[PDB]
């Protein structure tokens, strides 16, 4: 038994709602938070700027500390770092940008991240701004990740579409 409440089972280990992945950060204090990041870590926009701005800029200080010490994180990629007020830790992962031209196929290497995990509040990797078609993101985390994951997607008519289209 866990703590996320509201969320419609779609399969045995994936979960989603209708909701503000930052809100339900700060009302739930998962161990992990997932954030759609870029692989310089510089959280503008998107599910990123929203985290970061929560934490009051923690999250790109700290952020800016790891790739001057790390350089970027590959496409595909992923590293954990401080939760900060959100959660325990956020485990930054970088799904393809379809807006930069990278390889969709990268998606399934990004969501395989997530397996380190026995438990995750994340968004749909690479929707939003990064371009990718939000559906096939949705049917690449069910096949690919085998954690509890449970899926925060800010646009309630994005969520009624994932949720009625859903194989
Ligand atoms: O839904 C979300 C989303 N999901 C969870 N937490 C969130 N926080 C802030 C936004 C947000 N996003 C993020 C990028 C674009 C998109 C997907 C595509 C349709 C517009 C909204």
């Amino acid at each position: 038994v866990n703590s996320f409440s509201g969320y419609l089972k779609l399969t045995d280990n994936v979960y989603i709602k209708n909701a503000d992945i930052v809100e339900e950060a700060k009302k739930v204090k998962p161990t992990v938070v997932v954030n759609a990041a870029n692989v310089y870590l510089k959280h503008g926009g998107g599910v990123a700027g929203a985290l970061n701005k929560a934490t009051n800029n923690a999250m790109q200080v700290e952020s800016d500390d790891y790739i001057a010490t790390n350089g970027p994180l590959k496409v595909g990629g992923s590293c954990v770092l401080s939760g900060h007020n959100l959660a325990k830790h956020c485990l930054h992962v970088v799904g393809p940008n379809v807006n930069k031209g990278e390889d969709i196929q990268l998606l399934k290497s990004a969501y395989e991240n997530f397996n380190q995990h026995e438990v995750l509040l994340a968004p749909l990797l690479s929707a939003g701004i990064f371009g990718a078609d939000p559906i096939h993101s949705l049917r690449v985390c069910v096949d690919t990740v085998r954690t509890n994951v449970y899926l925060a997607v800010f646009d309630k008519n994005l969520y009624d579409k994932l949720v009625s289209s859903f194989l």
